[PDB]
């Protein structure tokens, strides 16, 4: 008898791995063709979406199978560890059988391959749920449809840090200055090939920061949540799916745009993927307060002391995107500007979050 | 007054995400130049291999001092949250300036941006220090050298999967068939194409399988661990570091050999990575036995009930890799199969290993 807390944690951290495969071919591709051939490169991109949003989806079903799985197994051991591992390598293999199968629609080999790796997976939970059976001390206490935070929380973890490294891991892998280059095209300067490379390093920048915030928001809001429901559980799915388009987004943007309206459009899309990513987990806040008594704590309820501090937590970047998407829209001049001020402002906010509530509620207060 | 446990996690996963960038660049090495320029193409490989090396210890130095920081640090807040997260996009950029001031060793601003970054850290986390003392609330009780088990598991967990997760992440980015070349190149056939990947499909099962196996015996390990001391962190950081490099064996092992000696080279290479890694995890352990008393369960004491097994658990790895290392060197001519065969046997031994304990222990008993 062993405690399975560790098992599963690796388990979250091969998932959410796994789940954020396809969208480095999303970041790898083309800023721009620079040869008026948009429209394929955009094409190409959209279908790469697609593709990783619906890999998403299929590996976070996997994942709450997994975790209700091991719900029911309460304790785990060496044997139940190996059959884990051996089920975590058939899960491995979704992504590459769901896009070989989407690639080649017309021969069956590839809904083939897909269909066995969802068999296999099943077989290996049904022999893991039977050595479970005959062996009762393995069982939870009340076997011998909330899911378990734990999971939820590693995962969302894994998730975030692994959207908000992966600029710098393309950095670091190949945006690194070489001798020649750097004496010959830069005329023996360092400095140089370095601010070459400044509009990566400021995406960068900008990726963690927003990255960091909504992890900061959504850290804070499972900190009161005592039970997670499976409708929170969708929310949660679909605000981790549209968080890994915030790298693109910010690639787009810190790009050089060939027409002020592209620098427009891109600032859009951007502000579009940030409003989803933060209106989702207000979503799911939301839907928590429905049954607040038996899924917040009393300090985050209709009438506490955090229930303010928290809505705007949640509200701020939903309203920032919003405000910057009208002035997009509206002004269409000062639009750049006012999202960088945004960019740069909106971690202040959360820094300040608690002088800025009680500020606007004394303002109420006496109007 | 917020507890620390999921920042900590976070940062623990941004850490093994950091200190294992350095490798892809290793991993995406030509498996060989094809021209007879094998002298040039070792020889930058060597050099990526040192630099990672180098960046992983950094990393982990950084990542140690970060654990004593939040140990003397008990909870954390808001604004706690704010600075770990800026102390994390510092941490970010220490595989960068190293690698650009190793690569441009004459030049002062590769080493003055490197020391600019561990002046950063510093400051961070001196700013970390006096926001804590000035509330003491935030500090632990025992304020108000054993490093903390749950930040090494992390930190383990996450090299783990990252490492056994390249090679599939390689493949689902790259060696995914077109269908352009899989109708024009393989004559109308995606089984073909499809097998023409078979290499590297069967050196991710074998990554995968080690680097699993490996994470299992820690996990044994580490289950029966009441201190970790910073002796058996030095252990694990070196076993972690080694283990980021099977891999690259495994790519090495799975390539097809151009001449009969390359292989049996490629297999005392790969041995030779995976007794490293796993002596230093069996040293782990026998630093703990020096002083089990105040560092291991009673479990596994010199006269325990488990004692042997974790004896076996961690052995198996180094004595089979020796065993291969020897069939290379005085056999040479089975010693690819017998590389396979330990590949194919060590998970049934592990899977079986209670069994063969008792055989053994029966073996000696009447003998
Ligand atoms: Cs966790
Ligand atoms: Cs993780
Ligand atoms: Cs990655
Ligand atoms: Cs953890
Ligand atoms: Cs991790
Ligand atoms: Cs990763
Ligand atoms: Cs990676």
């Amino acid at each position: 008898i062993q405690c399975s807390q560790r098992m599963l944690s690796f388990s979250d951290a091969l998932l959410s791995i796994i789940a954020t495969v396809m969208i480095l071919p999303v970041t790898h591709t083309e800023i721009s063709p620079e040869q008026q051939f948009d429209r394929s490169v955009q094409r190409l991109l959209a279908t790469r979406i697609a593709v990783y949003l619906m890999t998403f989806l299929i590996v976070t079903v996997a994942w709450a199978a997994h975790t209700r799985l091991f719900q029911v197994v309460g304790k785990t051991d060496d044997t139940l560890a190996l059959l884990n591992l051996a089920c975590m390598m058939t899960i491995t293999f979704l992504p590459y059988t769901f896009s070989l199968m989407v690639t080649f629609p017309d021969v069956p080999l590839g809904i083939f391959l897909f269909c066995v790796c969802v068999i296999a997976i099943g077989v290996v939970q049904a022999l893991i749920v039977g050595y479970a059976f005959h062996f009762p001390h393995l069982l939870s206490p009340q076997i011998q449809e909330p899911l378990s935070k734990e999971r939820v929380e590693a995962f969302s973890d894994g998730v975030y840090a692994i959207v908000a490294t992966l600029l710098i891991l393309d950095i670091c892998e190949d945006n690194v200055p070489d001798p020649k280059d750097v004496k010959e095209r830069f005329s023996g300067s360092l400095v140089a090939a370095l601010s070459a490379t400044g509009p990566r390093f400021l995406a960068y920048f900008g990726s963690f920061a927003t990255v960091g915030l909504l992890w900061f928001a959504h850290h804070s809001l499972f900190l009161h949540v005592r039970k997670a429901t499976r409708a929170m559980g969708l929310l949660n799915t679909l605000s981790l799916a549209f968080v890994g388009g915030l790298p693109l987004a910010y690639q787009q943007t810190s790009a050089f745009a060939r027409q002020p309206r592209d620098e427009l459009e891109r600032v859009r899309v951007s502000c579009t993927i940030i409003f989803l990513a933060s209106i989702f987990q207000l979503a799911m806040w939301t839907t928590a307060l429905l049954h607040q008594a038996e899924t917040l704590q009393p300090s985050v309820w209709f009438g506490g002391r955090e229930h303010v501090l928290m809505f705007a937590k949640l509200a701020l970047y939903p309203c920032a995107s919003l405000l910057a998407f009208a002035s997009t829209c509206l002004l269409s001049r000062f639009s750049v500007g006012i999202f960088h001020l945004m960019q740069i402002a909106v971690p202040c906010a959360f820094l300040l979050l608690r002088l800025l509530v009680g500020l606007a509620l004394a303002t109420l207060r006496v109007l």
